[PDB]
């Protein structure tokens, strides 16, 4: 009957809920706190895994909606949950159109707001839109800002944000990692172990639309070409959920019996796959937090990272779109085992040791449960 | 958990489910495919339980103007077919479901197969809209299951590249094959009642080109047969349209010799057709089913798209004039030389493996 | 009093309204007929010019829609003002969404529907879409095909069109020119080798719009006498490539959308013509001017046959060298214009379509 | 017929309107440029000869309410209108949501007086945290003085995005420059506006009461008084002053009329931005009634003074003035720019782009 700080927890994509599924189960467990999810969009698989209750489903978010349209009904109808809730504070994370626009929203209800995973940048103005320019309008909305690294807090102050405003706190994935490997029963998975088993398997997950048709084709075309090459290398392609991206991949790679695609994995079973690949390519943002975690060398197929910090410590190098570099470095550490080995330093933490959730809390807790 | 093409499959009507169900099922039983059913249209419910078809989504779109129907499916289908991650969308047949669904399926880069693709009468918008539809769906489609070789004929002379066309046969046939595999399932006590002991013409009668006086010549061609023939039978299962329902109802209910039913579950209906001395009919589903039986067709129309039925002898226009249905009728109960003149069109029964290969070699291979 | 065969005229873009209005004055002046204009969709300008009066706006048509929800509208709502008008048939043109949604519309109410401009094709399924599968529902759907040429008219055929629905009418748009034939602009061409330029197709925004805007830099820098002139599509995205590109150019005109009459007398003043138009591919050639077609494909090969016309596509070194062939070998221009040949109509397609529809629908066999 | 650079205007207010009107002008006369305009006053649209294309029906209400409105609904007109970039202006809810609509549509935007701040966080709301919005969401930014580009950098502006234009209101009052003569013809006479929400109720009778005890000692001095249009703030001025012959409580005044009145003022109380810019203009001390101030220059300078809503400290203040010539003239003497704000604009307009590299 003490009073929780009731925070509400607003996301509507499978990498919000990653994320912020380790600060809900330390919210929960904590007696001085009470999450309240909202969603605004694969969930209901993260929300089971994890046991993520959502109060309120806003059925606002689908593929081919107007971005203009999506922010209008979430500035507009995310005030009336955040009311009836009683929310105090409100913690959005990344940088997806939800988070800003429940960020709105809730400033719009004099409701406070935390950032999960603030000052990650680029430096390209607009590269992706709208995510780049999400994270500076989310920046300036927030109170409070859990920033996973010392160069991503750096990124904060040279936006204004005054320095008692950020906590590193590491990344929460690190965390949700964690929870997944200590679940063996939820991460077993008969057909992978099979198509695994006494291979060199490249683990490989492609999303961004800045890269859908053409650059996609050419990354199945490398695919296609170190397949051809190297006889006993396989590749396993979770696919990610939008019908043009299964068509290149399909199109180019389904009659390769080195090729497993595959539907999305259940996080556990995804974790476990990762361990057993022999290296990464990705453009996803969590994959290159969580492969060099697990001492795996990421090839990154992106023109930019967010993770720099990755590159500058050798776990990660950019690859790009380009079919002979990604062939050139895929072939270079199959080949050259201390090229391997110079890109994994499994003894060294980039993006924080597991414990982010409970740094959240105590940020939280500090904040907005103390008087001076 | 390895990648599935995912198959949309889209019908409103029974003879679409009927002719969908082998294809959705060995959709279900390969591997390498997911069917996701969207239905926009209790006769379907009936037939999805007997063959156990299980919508992800229904519509509730299908009295009402054709435009505001095809509005609507063309407006709203999208979604569905999007949220479920469909990679590739069958259609069936000639609906308006067929055109609007192909159409909205088209609009988000869906590539578009068509089951049973390429019948045509050659008469330019009879009936309306199902020739049409037929021809627009041809456009719309990459790939088309052809029942037979005429068909894929039609479709090359109305430009589809011969790589596109497949001669499957009919999964009618297939459908068939299913529910005479289930004796337990086909039973029907009143049927057998009535039919016990006594030659039994089997009539269905629909097309709304023949609603009001045409169907009342067919119904007085019946009454006029059961007056000469007392020992006849007539199973008559209604088309669930109250127009239909009253010219048959007021024609035929005071003849004992005449069963006029509620529309039959399928098991029962093709059990029933496996007993009947001959099939009156103007249903292309009913042309494809009796000669497989070996039922002599008397087609109820002055057109058919199964000329192969007309050629092969299996089948005969009679149209709706009453004396010429009467003398038909006639000739094949009392000159068993007329009746066996009149005894594979359609296909093996083979044709979902056939559609799967298909699918699998356009959608599931890489060069 | 005496009745009228009253004619749908249905389009939501410039190109048709250009296309259909010599086939809507030749209806207007003939007193068996009666056109009845509706528009789903610059326009007022266009129907200005020719004296178009629409009888129903729809207001359908948008900038950011969805395909869907726009055919949708189409299929849904052009039912009533086609019954409210008591239209008898309708006339479609080209290959919009437009075209396609109303001919279904017309259809649905039993309304036949005449198909202006048919049976142009690529032959490459989807490219680009909608526009190619829209001419081959369209084509299904119509009862009377207008094609513009004999090859337009055997591909109606090989889809399966009775010879007796198609007849070959020639192009309206050559009508339309000839119909407006009969000042800062004068100021920047005057004493000056002038290449007319526009490019709108989709499938070259960014990039490879990029590619041509770098072409026409490389040949100004080259060549300080050339000029170009470069009326823009109304679209943000293609005014800020050449905007970005060609801004400071002195030797560029970047231009609002001209009049349908300035273009036709800017084009006639130009020395040569690069474009991804379907009609300047129809209107230049006419006018003794060499074109360059931006696009790796095209619906006008008769051009490409008998030399008025050659593929270029969007590669900036082919561009420089077929531009600087013309100006620098006046034999290479020449070739591009030889007499002998009419590809696209002599300027009489409106009177060949009025005779198809009296002999369809007002006559009795 | 030669292509003109599309300029989208967008603006909700009269402080707006005052501001954008120069720019509105100079693009309107400018051969390579086309304003356009989308509104979400007709008294200074018809001064100004501003020609709004589109007024959206939006303003009244939750701010959520608002916002949503404006981020749904402004793309339609801004496609439509074929506008190439986008302008916004000031500290508005309108100019926020419509920086917002035209960044989802990938309009550039252009803000108009950036880099404004007190460095009190959500002080006002929502005018505080729209400025850091807007400022994250435009490509260029117009600020008045050099401070408001230091403010800029400090949020992580590129210095090549940032132009020190000078304000626009300066060019607005030189466009412009018989109940309120009669009123003030012989006498010394304070202007006062008061309009900010945070004041309204006891806030704002502190301020009447000042005004009535400076009326009551000193029989020779005038005030007048134009009331911003809330009922409360009519109310709070009406119920305190309404019997004292030595003020004229007055309707909102048209902007001609507001700076002659002000010209004629002895001195100026505000809590106005616009106020606190073209009083020092006219050589007119202000006396600003906040805690805080976005014009901390005229502060510096001496020129404007904060004051609050303290009774005995304006009552303090204004005798100072009036009283002591010294002190007077100390407060007078260019702060804000020098009235060409509107063409450095359309110069870094044409700079950014009407060019190719
Ligand atoms: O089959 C799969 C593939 C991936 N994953 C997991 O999904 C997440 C990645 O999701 P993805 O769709 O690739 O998005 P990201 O690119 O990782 O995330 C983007 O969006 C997040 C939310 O805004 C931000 O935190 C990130 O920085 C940004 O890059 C990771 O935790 C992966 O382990 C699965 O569980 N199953
Ligand atoms: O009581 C009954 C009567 C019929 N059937 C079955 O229903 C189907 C026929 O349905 P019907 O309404 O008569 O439609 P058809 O006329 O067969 O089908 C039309 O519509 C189909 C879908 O577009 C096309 O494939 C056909 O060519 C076209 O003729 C057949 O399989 C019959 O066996 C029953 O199950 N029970
Ligand atoms: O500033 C300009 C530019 C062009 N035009 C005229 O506009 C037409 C060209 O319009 P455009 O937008 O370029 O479209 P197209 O590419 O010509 O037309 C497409 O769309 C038409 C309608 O479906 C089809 O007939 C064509 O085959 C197809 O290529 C021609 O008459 C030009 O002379 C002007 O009047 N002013
Ligand atoms: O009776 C009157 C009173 C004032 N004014 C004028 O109105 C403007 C002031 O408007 P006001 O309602 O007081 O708004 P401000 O407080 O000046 O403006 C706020 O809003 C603007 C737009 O967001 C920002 O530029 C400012 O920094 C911010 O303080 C000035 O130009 C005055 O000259 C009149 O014309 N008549
Ligand atoms: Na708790
Ligand atoms: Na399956
Ligand atoms: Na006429």
């Amino acid at each position: 009957s003490h009073m929780a700080l009731r925070v509400g927890i607003v996301y509507g994509t499978r990498p919000e809920a990653i994320k912020l599924a380790p600060l809900v189960l330390a919210l929960d467990a904590d007696p001085g706190f009470e999450p309240v999810i909202i969603t605004t969009g694969m969930l209901d698989e993260i929300n089971e895994l994890f046991g993520l209750r959502p109060r309120h489903n806003l059925d606002i978010m689908r593929p081919g909606q107007r971005l203009s349209a999506m922010a209008s009904r979430i500035v507009g109808e995310l005030g009336d949950p955040l009311l009836d809730e009683l929310v105090d504070v409100a913690v959005v994370q990344g940088d997806t159109s939800t988070a800003f626009a429940a960020a709105y929203a809730a400033a719009c209800e004099r409701i406070p707001v935390a950032h999960l995973e603030a000052g990650l940048r680029t430096g390209d103005r607009f590269e992706p839109f709208p995510e780049e320019i999400n994270r500076r309008l989310i920046t300036q909305l927030a109170d409070l800002h859990f920033a996973p690294t010392a160069d991503a807090a750096g990124n904060l102050l040279a936006e204004g944000v005054r320095s008692d405003d950020v906590y590193v706190t590491g990344n929460t994935v690190i965390d949700a990692m964690h929870l997944v490997l200590d679940r063996p029963g939820d991460s077993a998975n008969r057909e992978l172990d099979a198509f695994t088993e006494g291979r060199q398997t490249v683990l490989l997950t492609m999303h961004r639309r800045e890269s859908w048709g053409i650059p996609m084709g050419r990354v199945a075309a490398a695919v296609a070409e170190l397949c051809r090459s190297r006889p006993t290398l396989r590749f396993v392609i979770p696919l990610h959920p939008n019908p043009e991206v299964r068509r290149v991949f399909r199109s180019h790679l389904s009659s390769l019996t080195q090729v497993l695609l595959c539907e999305p994995l259940r996080y556990s079973e995804f974790i476990r796959l990762m361990h057993r690949a022999v290296l990464v390519l990705t453009d996803s943002g969590g994959v290159q937090e969580e492969a060099p975690t697990l001492g795996k060398p990421v090839l990154v197929l992106r023109d930019r990272t967010e993770r720099p910090e990755g590159i500058a410590a050798g776990c990660a190098r950019l690859v790009g779109t380009d079919p002979a570099l990604i062939v050139k470095e895929v072939g270079r550490l199959l080949d050259d085992p201390e090229a391997y080995e110079a890109m994994r330093r499994p003894g060294i933490v980039c993006y924080g040791e597991g414990d982010a959730a409970a740094r959240c809390l105590e940020a939280l807790r500090e904040r907005w449960l103390s008087s001076p």
